[PDB]
């Protein structure tokens, strides 16, 4: 039951995910996400989206992806609302 | 370095994973993938093309894959050789 998503959604988003400053770049179908750890260290995953299936692939882990404007909501596969994350840019 | 992949490859693809029987029946950007036990058990697992990106994404373990025709070769994201999966319509 994958809703289909916007193709164009370039850009810079940031949020939070358990006391972390995620940062997730954008470009075409792919982009990096960058952790930001509390001593500085960051944390790089390579991202791809699948917008057809609305599945966001970060390293290797499998997450949804829906996009609302600037806001774009990133869930696990079993939509545990503790995991969601929301960022925008 | 994603090539992009051909979007319409509907069909009913087969071949073997060690032993197994694999038969990917594909529809539009989605699809299943059958694993045939020998004792004729089936394991059956959700997927989703990302023609873009040329990701599949079997469960929740993602693959590269390669349209060649009526050929379909599946891949880990490592490329490892030994795990490459070749399917057949
Ligand atoms: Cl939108
Ligand atoms: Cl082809
Ligand atoms: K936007
Ligand atoms: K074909």
């Amino acid at each position: 039951q994958p809703v289909a998503q916007p193709t164009d959604i370039d850009g810079t988003y940031t949020g939070q995910d358990d006391g972390d400053r995620i940062t997730l770049v954008v470009t075409g179908t792919t982009g990096t996400w960058t952790e930001l750890e509390s001593d500085g260290d960051q944390k790089v995953k390579q991202v791809t989206f699948d917008s057809a299936n609305q599945r966001m692939i970060i390293g290797d882990d499998v997450k949804i992806y829906t996009v609302n404007g600037n806001q774009i909501v990133v869930d696990d596969m079993d939509r545990d609302p503790s995991d969601q994350i929301v960022l925008t840019k």
